[PDB]
């Protein structure tokens, strides 16, 4: 029922940001603590597991606007993130590899978190991951995306992160992102509610918390997942053979 609340981040550079993830992940062993981590990216895009990038991103536009160009462990979509997006991840142990329950189960905690803020929102309805919105996947407010997800299971151990739009450019996000309008489908938390980066934080900090009835208590990351974590990212967030999708 203890857990660790991980403020980890390293803005100027999403590669190492991603290798942190996996880093938490898989040192990880069934039965440690629960961890919830939350970071945020500069103007980037991150593509997923299966995705090649000059298929969904124009690697010119980015070499223009310094949109740094990412890939993550976990599959599903290409997204774009900048300091108005927060981005959180949970880690915890797991007796089984159903998918479909881990995304209802934090897809909920989400929601009873932006009610606290005032904020009405649910989890899409469809099964596909090629549409870009109202995914099982994704939260939704009213019609508009605002929280795009994605995660990983292996024996004994589970990876759910997340990306929500507080402030971000939606207008670059478009721009960035082939797809074919998308503006239209997305919005920001603030265009609902006034609210801080950190407002949204500590009421997913009380969601997540009072939703899976684990105390998270702020901590630091450990030697061993530092290390895992320079490792990671030295020997393939770093490459280009693993951001192009070769690797
Ligand atoms: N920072 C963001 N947060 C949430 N949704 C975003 C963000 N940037 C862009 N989007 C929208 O979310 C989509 C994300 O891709 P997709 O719908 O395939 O799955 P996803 O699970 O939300 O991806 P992530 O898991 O977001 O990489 C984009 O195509 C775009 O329409
Ligand atoms: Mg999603």
């Amino acid at each position: 029922m203890e857990g660790r609340l991980l403020l980890l981040e390293t803005p100027g550079n999403t590669r190492m940001s991603l290798a942190y993830d996996e880093a938490i992940y898989r040192s990880f062993q069934y039965g440690d603590k629960p961890i919830l981590r939350f970071y945020r990216h500069d103007r980037s895009v991150i593509i997923g597991y299966f995705q090649v990038a000059e298929e969904e991103v124009d690697l010119d536009y980015m070499k223009k606007n310094g949109i740094m160009l990412a890939r993550r462990y976990t599959g599903g979509g290409a997204v774009y993130h900048d300091l108005g997006d927060l981005n959180f991840s949970v880690v915890r142990s797991s007796d089984d590899m159903d998918i479909t329950s881990m995304f209802r189960t934090m897809n909920e905690a989400v929601v009873n978190s932006l009610r606290i803020l005032g904020l009405d929102a649910r989890p899409g309805e469809l099964n596909d991951v090629s549409i870009p919105v109202n995914k099982k996947t994704d939260i939704m407010a009213g019609e508009k995306k605002i929280m795009g997800a994605a995660g990983a299971m292996r024996k004994g151990a589970k990876l759910w992160h997340a990306a929500m739009l507080v402030h971000t450019d939606l207008d670059m996000l478009s721009a960035v992102l082939k797809v074919p309008s998308t503006r239209e489908r997305v919005a920001n938390v603030t265009d609902f509610v006034d609210v801080s980066i950190d407002e949204v934080r500590n009421a997913l900090i009380r969601g997540f918390s009072e939703t899976l009835h684990i105390d998270f208590r702020e901590d630091t990351i450990t030697e061993k997942e530092e290390s895992l974590a320079r490792e990671l990212f030295d020997k393939k967030y770093s490459t280009e053979e693993w951001n192009m999708g070769l690797l």
